[PDB]
């Protein structure tokens, strides 16, 4: 598996606008909300859950990087895999998207799988 | 268990106003005090104890997130579970509330369960 | 044991004015020097030593917390246990106090045991 | 092996201009893009993969250092080992360069092997 | 062993002016360069290697503290042990000094062994 698999989805020119940390079924987790930097479109919500899903190994790296990009407010590309979380109240509050990568979008293009 | 269980309690539009770190019964712990962003009402005190309670797995994530939100002073929703800690002098000093989640808040909503 | 045990000592409204990191007898350690925000009294010195004393579990907290309060210069309550370190040259340079807790302060109180 | 081996390659006076975090084959990874501080030449891309290559042990140290230099915009020397990564879609997105060191640069000389 | 042993060497009123991270013989390492705050004298270079020397246990604490004092530019006392590293190309690039301690310095004194 790879962040850049064509079976994943991504959204460019986004800003991380909200951050939540909690625990579910023995696992610390976090969720982020992102919105287009220019104010268009619909928010993207994605979560990472420790020790859950194939993306578990990168939980700490993604939490650290989400915090970093949240603090700068810079434009980013957010990479997700859809339909991963199944806990129904959790999905309704947040989403079923697993967070699988984060890329800066400084220069003339976003720096990540395209 | 989940941060968002309705048997937990939460308080919206708060700011983390105080932070304490210590040790009890061989466990590092920390506590936070929050107040309404507008200054009204009564403070909320909540603690996390590293190897105690069902929320022990999230100790480091919550410590790191509390420190971040304390440093920015931004508005948050604090999620707690009541009546968890029972060390008598500890409860007098702080509270019996376990910290179980932290959500960033905009002017109109908070990014977390309600 | 507890940070708040009445057999420990504490000093309120102090500023962490100096910070030192080293190693002794296989253990990383750090020490801090604190002074009253108003300049009265005499400075307090306390150290935490990795894998040494009953307070060893909280070494990495405390170190991270001391660094933060050192960086802001804010007024804190420092909690110590006296007469813990016995290495004579070390005590002469620093002190025998073990650092056991750190609490932020407001204009009227500090957020910690007293 | 050593960062400074003459079988590695290095580029002086570069600014870290992009950062990406993801996962591949159960391993967190990150990539950076750097450009000459004066704008000349072509960008350097290098990645570190936490579970892969002889450089795996330094993954966290390099990620933390890359994040710091990215945040300051200071000029650095980037040390790489060429032709390490082999997944074609990964190499085409990023590069085959393994990141093996990062050095600050004085106004006249970079602080690392050359 | 102790940072403050008189068989170690120290240098007061220095500023950490350069920072390098790399890997050697499966071990992450870092090096710093320091110069007198007042611009006089000869620079001091010292390194820490995660898996090597009697000072290995303090690698992470010294890395974090070196990064902190590097970021603030404040004046420090650097404590080293001479003639530790032996790989000739490494020593020629950097030095044989092992980093064994870092102390903050006021105008009058430094908070560390002397
Ligand atoms: C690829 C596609 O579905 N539609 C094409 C447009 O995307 C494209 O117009 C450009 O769109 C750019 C944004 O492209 C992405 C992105 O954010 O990187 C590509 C993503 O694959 C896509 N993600 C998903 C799940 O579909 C994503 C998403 O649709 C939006 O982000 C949601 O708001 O868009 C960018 O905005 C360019 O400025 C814009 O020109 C063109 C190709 O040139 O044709 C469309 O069919
Ligand atoms: C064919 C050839 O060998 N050409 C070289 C010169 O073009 C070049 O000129 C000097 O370059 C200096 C910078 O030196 C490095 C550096 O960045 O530190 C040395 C690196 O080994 C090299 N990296 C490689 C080959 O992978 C790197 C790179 O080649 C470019 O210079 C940077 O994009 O340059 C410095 O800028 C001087 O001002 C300049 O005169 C040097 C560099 O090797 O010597 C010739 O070999
Ligand atoms: C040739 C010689 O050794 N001269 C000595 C003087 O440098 C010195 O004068 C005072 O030095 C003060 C700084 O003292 C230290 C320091 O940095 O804390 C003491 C250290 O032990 C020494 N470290 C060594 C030798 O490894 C260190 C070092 O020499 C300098 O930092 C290098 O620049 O100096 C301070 O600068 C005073 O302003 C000055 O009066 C004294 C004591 O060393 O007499 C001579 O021995």
């Amino acid at each position: 598996e790879w962040t850049g698999d064509n079976t994943n989805a991504y959204y460019s020119d986004e800003v991380i606008s909200e951050l939540h940390v909690g625990q579910i079924d023995t696992s610390p987790y976090f969720c982020i909300k992102t919105v287009k930097a220019n104010g268009s479109g619909t928010p993207v919500v994605a979560c990472a859950v420790s020790k859950q899903s194939i993306w578990a190994p990168s939980f700490k790296e993604l939490l650290d990087q989400a915090r970093y990009f949240y603090s700068t407010g810079q434009s980013v590309r957010i990479h997700v895999q859809k339909n991963i979380w199944t806990y129904p109240l959790f999905v309704n509050t947040f989403s079923a998207n697993a967070l699988v990568g984060l890329s800066s979008c400084s220069a003339t293009q976003c720096f990540g799988p395209k």
